[PDB]
C-alpha cells in the first residue's frame, strides 16, 4: 500500500489536492426553504465527497463494503467539520455558502450553536489548513471503524489497515507542528486538543440525526451506488 | 494545586480517586424481562452515580470550577464514564459485559430490548482495549479525560469567568495528556509510538461519545440537574 510509505508532507499534498471545492446555494439573488438550500447543497457535496474519498490515501484499498459503511458513520461529521472550517473567520456566523451567511437567529437552533461552538474552538486555536485536511480524513477513517460486524479474516486485516492509516496521519499532524516550532508537549498537547474536537463533532452528527426523526438519510445502497459510478 | 501536579501526582491522585465496584442487586427473578433487566440495570447505575460525583470532586481541577460548571460537566458526561467503567470492568471476560461481579451478561441477554446494538458496540469496545492492552493508570486518564472534555464546548459563554472555567478545564486536559505522554515514556515506547497510542486512545472516546448517544436515543423514557448538585454539595 502506497499509503503507509508517504512521509509527512507527501500526505499533506495528497489531501490538499483531494480538497473538494466550496459550493455555492442555489439561491438566485434576483428572486426574494432554508431546509430546502440545506438539502440541496448537501446534495452536491456528497457527490464531491465521495469522490474526495477516494483520494484519501487508504481508502481504496479496502473493500467497497467497507468504504460505504465508513461513508454511512461519517458523511454528517464531514459536512458539519467542512462547515465548521469555512465559518472560522465569520465570528457568530455560519457560511453555509459563500452566498448563505447565517447567524445565530436564523435555521434546529441547538446545533446551530455547538457549530458556532466548535468553530470558535477553532480559531482560538489557530487552526491550519493542513491540520483541517488530517482531521476530516481521519473522521472518515475513525467514525465508522469500531461498528464492523464482520468476524472473517478479511475484515480483521481491514481493520488493521485503517489503523495503519490513521497512525500515519497521526505521524503527519506531529511533524506539521514539529515544523512549526511547537515544542515536544506542545505537540503532544494540541493533537490531543484536536482529537477530543473530534468527539464534539461526533455528538453534534448524533444530535442532528436525533433532531430529523421527527418528520432522508443517504441510504447503504445509494452510497454503494454512488461509490460504484 | 492542579496545575502544579507533576504526572506521578496525578496518576495517583486519580488512582486514589477511583470509586468501587458496586453490585447488582442480590438475587433477582431469572429470568430477565425487559421490565426487571431495566430495572436492575437504574438501580445499579443510580448507586454508582452517588460514587460518581464523589470521584469527579477528587479529579484534580474539578472543584475549582462553580457548582454549575461542575453539573453541566456531569450532565454531559455521566452515561459515557459509566460506559467507560463497564468496558473496563469487562476487559477480561470477552463476548460478556460485566455490570457487576454479580450480573455478567452475554450477547443473547441484549435482545430484552425495546438493546443489543449498543450491547455489540460496548463488546467492540472492550475487544478494543484488550487488543491494545490498556493500563489501569491510562484508563483513569481517559475517565477524566471524558468528564472534563464532555460538556466544555457547551458552556454558553459571555463572560470573563466562563473564559477562564474554559481555559482552566484545557490546562488541567494539557496535564492530563502529559500524563498520558509520560506513563507511554516510562513504559518504554519510543516518540512515534507514544503519540500514535495516544491518538489511538483519545480516537476510542469518540465511539463511547457515540455509544452514550444511541443509549440515550434508545430509552423511550436522566439524572437531573438538582439531583447532581444535591449530590456535590454533600
Ligand atoms: C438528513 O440528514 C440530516 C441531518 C441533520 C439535519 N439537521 C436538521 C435537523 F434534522 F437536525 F433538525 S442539522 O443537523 O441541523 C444539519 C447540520 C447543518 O444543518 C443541517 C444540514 C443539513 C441539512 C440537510 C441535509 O440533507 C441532505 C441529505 C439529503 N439527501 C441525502 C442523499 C440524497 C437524497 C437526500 C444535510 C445536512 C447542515 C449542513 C448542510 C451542509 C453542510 O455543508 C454542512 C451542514 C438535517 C438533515
Ligand atoms: C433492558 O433493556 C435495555 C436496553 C438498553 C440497554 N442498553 C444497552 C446495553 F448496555 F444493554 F448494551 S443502554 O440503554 O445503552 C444502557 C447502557 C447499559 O445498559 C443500560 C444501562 C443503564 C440503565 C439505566 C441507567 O440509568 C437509568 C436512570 C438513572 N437514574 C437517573 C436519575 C434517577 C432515576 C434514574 C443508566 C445506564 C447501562 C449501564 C448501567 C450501569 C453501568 O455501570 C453501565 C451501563 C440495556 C438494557
Amino acid at each position: 500500500s502506497l499509503a503507509l510509505s508517504l512521509t509527512a508532507d507527501q500526505m499533506v499534498s495528497a489531501l490538499l489536492d483531494a480538497e473538494p471545492p466550496i459550493l455555492y446555494s442555489e439561491y438566485d439573488p434576483t428572486r426574494p426553504s432554508m431546509m430546502g438550500l440545506l438539502t440541496n447543497l448537501a446534495d452536491r457535496e456528497l457527490v464531491h465527497m465521495i469522490n474526495w474519498a477516494k483520494r484519501v490515501p487508504g481508502f481504496v484499498d479496502l473493500t467497497s463494503h467497507d468504504q460505504v459503511h465508513l461513508l454511512e458513520c461519517a458523511w454528517l461529521e464531514i459536512l458539519m467539520i467542512g462547515l465548521v472550517w469555512r465559518s472560522m473567520e465569520h465570528p457568530g456566523k455560519l457560511l453555509f455558502a459563500p452566498n448563505l451567511l447565517l447567524d445565530r437567529n436564523q435555521g434546529m437552533v441547538e446545533i446551530f450553536d455547538m457549530l458556532l461552538a466548535t468553530s470558535s474552538r477553532f480559531r482560538m486555536m489557530n487552526l491550519q489548513g493542513e491540520e483541517f485536511v488530517c482531521l476530516k480524513s481521519i473522521i472518515l477513517l475513525n467514525s465508522g471503524v469500531y461498528t464492523f460486524l464482520s468476524s472473517t479474516l478479511k475484515s480483521l486485516e481491514e481493520k488493521d489497515h485503517i489503523h495503519r492509516v490513521l497512525d500515519k496521519i497521526t505521524d503527519t499532524l506531529i511533524h506539521l507542528m514539529a515544523k512549526a516550532g511547537l515544542t515536544l508537549q506542545q505537540q503532544h498537547q494540541r493533537l490531543a486538543q484536536l482529537l477530543l474536537i473530534l468527539s464534539h463533532i461526533r455528538h453534534m452528527s448524533n444530535k442532528g440525526m436525533e433532531h430529523l426523526y421527527s418528520m432522508v438519510v443517504p441510504s447503504y445502497d445509494l452510497l454503494l451506488e454512488m461509490l460504484d459510478a
